[PDB]
């Protein structure tokens, strides 16, 4: 058994990343933690909130080590400015999607075993004239990937998303046989070979309320979701619904599944939120590697104060984690 | 003081209400509770239950008497014809209508200071050649109420819905200025009139993800939403501006606040639904008196078979309890 190497980046240094971090440090771990970003910006940050931290160099041709309290790994990308905590800064955008792109190419190229994402700024990214969506758009394109899926999960609940930040005028076109095929895939593809299910049980939200109540709160379910289903039950996949979200968000249905998926943004993510503030973790489907990310944004406000929660980022660490034991 | 006087429609003969109100009968009672249904309905499904019940005739010429338990205090309604339970009877379609026109109108003469509805069958009814939009359409029109609001509570969490059964493509359109500022104001005015909240504080969720995150992800909290919201925080009002769905159910938020209102049933009533267990109670605001309501169907194959649960029905009644005391 060789010890394994995972690659995390803080994102905004002028968020609460690089805090979530340095307290991430301040552990064992059974891998070594790479962290791509600026040391200046990590030393700093630690030493504010009286944490120590002693990094380490990033020796790839090396055998990995277990990271050890007190300590990370480092792959150095620099600022292109110095950093206020609280306060953003524009240039340090490309710094941003520098260590984004430094992280994502490690794991295409066999590097780390995975990647745990912090909070990052889109605004400040794009306003330094960079073109960025989210993470998920980002480690999409430059994974050339056909198509993710987006996931938050606590513990026992796991909520996977058709459809994304669309508005929500956008979302009943959008739901298609082809949406939902591609969809469905990679979950259940996912759930058996990341989260270690042999036969994954799917719980499906309708697209309307009551599930259309067939005739009368629309034909979505009709048209497109029932004879989707239909398809992939008869091909052995254990797919429940389509079923009204206010009915299947019950532990009674709950405990007797794997994962639900949601027709679209707010069908699925309040009752995790909800379930779930610490623990949740955002997880990346379909990519060429593995991807887990914290629940939250920056929280600038917080930044370098001294109080801040690393409880997401340590359950997306300890989930990516679990995935590469069940992907070796 | 004076005791005071609420009328409970069991409704669907055949159905579970009965066994309900008769279970909900063997506690006491604050308040008489005036029961507007068949006598021998009642005794009948008592037996079959093995469960007490002794009838006291409603007297409005007398002053009203905390319902002792065991007990129920009676407004007779001739069944049209015998009951079976489980088993639907047309012929008795009238006799659940008529028991909703006396309890609605004995609610505007100030006979009874709230309604408490157990479930009914619209199928029947309709039947019956007896016209019936719905069961909480019936009030709405009986009472000339210019509009109703429709809200879900669990005496720890009352969420208010902006529009309810719709196809999910046509919210975003149904979504005007006009039908947010008169829900708005119906929702602030019965949480004053009705619930005793003496300035109350709303949340208001946005309509899309991350309650449009600017522009680029909905258009609608600009053009509507916050407009609105801010001519009636002018008034006076206590409204949180247009909050993201998945981030509002947060403790932060719920716990200094008195109701939610979501633009759409799913972005509402599935937290709801799975912080209720049973206790889910239906509260029919913009009417002229107050009304609560079980959160469920006639359970046609439970009715007389003594496993109910009468979650739903304790909770109307203790809610619609409260907010009698609370507004006397
Ligand atoms: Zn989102
Ligand atoms: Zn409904």
């Amino acid at each position: 058994v060789k010890t394994q190497r995972v690659v995390i980046t803080p994102g905004e240094p002028a968020g609460i990343g690089p805090d979530l971090v340095v307290q991430l440090a301040q552990r064992e771990w059974p891998v070594e933690l790479v962290v791509c970003a600026d040391a200046t910006l990590l030393t700093n940050r630690a030493a504010m909130l009286g944490l120590p931290l002693t990094l380490r160099p990033y020796s790839p041709n090396s055998p990995a080590q277990p990271q050890t309290a007190g300590t990370l790994t480092l792959l150095p990308v620099a600022l292109r400015a110095p950093v206020t905590a609280g306060q953003l800064a524009v240039e340090n955008g490309h710094y941003v999607v520098e260590t984004l792109a430094r992280a994502c190419d490690g794991c295409l190229n066999g590097e780390f075993a995975a990647l745990i994402t912090g909070p990052v700024h889109k605004g400040v990214i794009n306003d330094a004239g960079i073109p960025f969506t989210g993470h998920t758009e980002f480690f999409e394109e430059r994974s050339q990937a056909k198509k993710v899926v987006m996931m938050l999960a606590t513990e026992e609940l796991r909520v996977a998303l058709a459809t994304t930040h669309l508005p929500l005028r956008d979302i009943a076109d959008a739901i298609t046989p082809a949406l939902l095929h591609e969809v469905i895939a990679i979950l259940h593809h996912d759930l058996r070979t990341k989260f270690g299910i042999a036969e994954p049980r799917i719980l499906v939200c309708g697209l309307n309320p009551h599930a259309g109540e067939g005739g009368h709160m629309g034909t979505e379910e009709i048209d497109t979701i029932i004879p989707v289903l239909n398809e992939l039950r008869a091909q052995g996949m254990k797919l429940n619904g389509p079923l009204p979200a206010d009915t299947l968000f019950q532990p009674k249905y709950l405990d007797n599944a794997d994962a639900v998926l949601a027709m679209y943004h707010d069908q699925g993510l309040p009752v995790l939120k909800y379930q779930g503030f610490g623990r949740g973790v955002n997880i990346t489907l379909g990519l060429p590697f593995i991807r887990t990310s914290v629940d939250h944004g920056t929280a600038l406000e917080l930044a370098g104060r001294g109080k801040a929660d690393v409880g997401s980022f340590i359950t997306a660490l300890n989930l990516a984690i679990k995935m590469i034991v069940n992907t070796q």
